[PDB]
């Protein structure tokens, strides 16, 4: 522990500014208050002080990078630094992206830079995935940072990943970091870029429905996705909504279907419901699940609705 950091965290220097730092940058960036006290410096400090910080950061900056504390500054100087920095230190993000990807403070250090740099070097991280898709796709810090190019960076750019989804679609909407992965593609890629996925969604569409995770990336093609793609869907679950109502995970999705379909599909999902007795009582009023469905389909009707009060506890 340097003098100078030490007598930092005594409180020996009030007015300690960020020329004083000079050789000490690296060690006051991984220390919880040397970290604090940079990140607060750097919006106002000098040309001088920020190249000197930078350079001193660029020496050390994987370890940096990966570091609890000093994540912060090299965040903070994707904000603040100069675009020839800001690329500068994009190259190391780049250079590293595989680990990093997979770690706690490497996932925040690549979304800061995505949002920081120019288009070219964005695009070239993206593409540093190429290769390495499932595996951070399926990681508790690389689903995020997938998630961030996808967000970041032209659908056109983004094919490589329909790609590794390939036959992976199942796999990954049934998996917590996987699906997530699956509802981001859904909303920046196109419908037609995406039909692939929607293909295997289809496929496994029940399957899928009765998944913890899974019945979720049913539900967002539900609220956003295509009529068509809506009404396959919706098509699927006519003439099961007793069982499927009863289900922990696919009554969400009974649920979606009443709330989105079409008012043609609508009075046919109700409909099904203003038939039967032992299924109207007790099972449709009585379960936990599907009485969530019946309140539903009495939030969506009009004169229909009065056929349909004919449910009462």
């Amino acid at each position: 522990m340097s003098r100078l950091l030490e007598d930092f965290r005594n409180q020996r220097y009030p007015n300690l500014q960020l020329r004083d730092l000079a050789n000490h940058i690296v060690e006051f960036s991984q220390d919880q208050h040397g970290s604090r006290f940079i990140q607060q410096k750097l919006e106002r400090a000098t040309a001088a002080e920020k190249q000197m910080v930078f350079s001193e950061i660029l020496a050390a900056a994987y370890s940096l990078m990966t570091d609890v504390f000093g994540n912060y500054v090299i965040q903070k100087f994707f904000e603040f630094g100069t675009p020839e920095q800001k690329n500068t230190l994009g190259m190391q993000v780049k250079g590293h992206v595989l680990q990093l990807a997979l770690q706690m403070y490497g996932c925040r250090v690549i979304q800061k830079a995505l949002e920081s740099i120019s288009p070219e070097q964005q695009q070239e991280i993206v593409h540093e995935l190429d290769g390495h898709v499932l595996k951070c796709v399926k990681d508790q810090n690389g689903n995020h940072v997938v998630q961030k190019c996808i967000e970041c960076v032209d659908p056109v750019a983004l094919q490589f990943i329909i790609n590794a989804f390939k036959g992976q679609v199942y796999s990954l909407s049934t998996h917590p970091y996987g699906c997530r992965v699956i509802q981001r593609i859904l909303e920046h890629c196109t419908a037609e870029q995406t039909t692939p996925i929607l293909d295997e969604l289809h496929e496994h569409t029940e399957q899928l429905i009765q998944d913890q995770y899974g019945n979720y990336v049913i539900q967002h093609v539900l609220e956003h996705g295509k009529q068509e793609d809506k009404s396959i869907l919706i098509n699927s679950v006519r003439g099961k909504v007793l069982v499927l109502s009863q289900h922990k995970f696919a009554s969400n999705v009974v649920e979606k279907c009443v709330t989105h379909a079409t008012r043609g599909e609508r009075t046919g999902l109700i409909d099904e419901v203003c038939t039967f007795n032992d299924n109207a009582l007790h099972v449709m009023m009585k379960d936990q699940y599907a009485n969530y469905v019946v309140q539903k389909m009495i939030d969506v009707s009009e004169p229909t609705q009065l056929k349909k009060l004919m449910t009462k506890i």
